[PDB]
């Protein structure tokens, strides 16, 4: 499959800085929800889980078309929980109609991400609305109870290395895991809204106990009542990823940089950018803009 990107007609940077803007004052607006953590970490995982659908060896799921608004793919258990992103991003589309459905997915976690003091991601519009039968089939994003080889292989479908994967898992920085949605409980550190290195610093300097939750699955957890998943915990159990663990929880700089190109490649997979289309666009913070 080739999916071309198209800009919404008439289109430009202007426009979606003006939906950026528009998610990021509702983000600080809806302070209250999962005990006042915010809408920033559901909205990353929004982007994500929309855009790890895809596979590389026949370019089906992926952010282009989507599809997450199609019953198969909300639906999923994988995706339980998302449905409060989605709510959040409501009003953002009807305020906002013209936007693609992948393009707003998308920009909800860029505007995430960046409001909660993490890098800039560059973000490129164009994502067009696929019909109903092109919702991937449920069972595309990964199981949590697996070890580093899962892990690796499992990326492989996404066109992540190594570096890429670890860079990518930062974002457990974020948010928490919610029992009643993937049968694990606990956020990964203490400054659950705020992006940082912490979950590498948290791997590294925790004491670590492998326990069972009230689901009867297995998770990590320590006494300052952080836990981690069992794919997590392969980050140091694989040599491989623990040298790259190291690096970030010693460098903010570097993986800001890294966490940045990885994501933004995450929410591009599958999607054909034309020559003459535009650059892709650097969105100013609020706080940039004094607002
Ligand atoms: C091996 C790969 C991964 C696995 C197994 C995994 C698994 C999980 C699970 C089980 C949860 C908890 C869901 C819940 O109970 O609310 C979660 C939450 C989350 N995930 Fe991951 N994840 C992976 C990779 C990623 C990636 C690549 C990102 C983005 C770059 C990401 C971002 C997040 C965020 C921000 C949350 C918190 C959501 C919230 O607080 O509502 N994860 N993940
Ligand atoms: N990315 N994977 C997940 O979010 C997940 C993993 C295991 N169980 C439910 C959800």
């Amino acid at each position: 499959l080739v999916h071309v990107a198209s800009v919404e007609k008439g289109r430009s940077y202007e426009d979606f800085q003006k939906v950026y803007n528009a998610i990021a004052l509702k983000l600080r607006e809806d302070d209250e929800y999962d005990n006042a953590i915010g809408y920033g970490p559901v909205l990353v995982r929004l982007a994500w889980h929309t855009s790890g659908t895809w596979d590389k060896h026949d370019n089906t799921g992926g952010s282009y078309g989507g599809t997450y608004r199609f019953k198969k793919e909300f639906n999923d258990p994988s995706n339980a929980g998302l449905q409060n992103g989605f709510k959040f991003l409501e009003p953002i589309h009807k305020e906002f109609p013209w936007i693609s459905s992948g393009d707003l997915f998308s920009l909800g976690g860029v505007t995430a991400v960046q409001e909660m003091q993490g890098p800039k991601i560059p973000w490129r519009c164009g994502r067009v609305d696929t019909p109903e039968d092109t919702t991937p089939d449920n069972g595309r994003l990964p199981d949590a109870d697996k070890d580093a080889d899962y892990v690796r292989t499992f990326f492989q479908r996404l066109n992540m290395n190594d570096r890429e994967v670890v860079a990518l898992m930062g974002a457990h920085a974020l948010g928490k895991t919610h029992l009643k949605r993937s049968g694990y409980e606990g956020p990964w550190g203490a400054a659950n809204n705020v992006f940082t290195n912490e979950f590498y610093l948290n791997l590294l300097n925790e004491n670590w106990k492998l326990e069972k939750n009230d689901a009867n699955n297995e998770q990590w957890d320590s006494k300052s009542g952080y836990m981690m998943l069992p794919t997590d915990y392969s980050l140091i159990q694989d040599p491989k990823y623990l040298s790259i663990v190291k690096e970030y929880a010693n460098d903010q700089d570097k993986f800001f940089k890294d966490f940045s190109k990885a994501f933004e490649k995450l929410l591009e997979n599958g999607i054909t950018f034309p020559k003459d289309a535009p650059s892709p666009f650097i969105f100013k913070t609020l706080e940039e803009q004094g607002l």
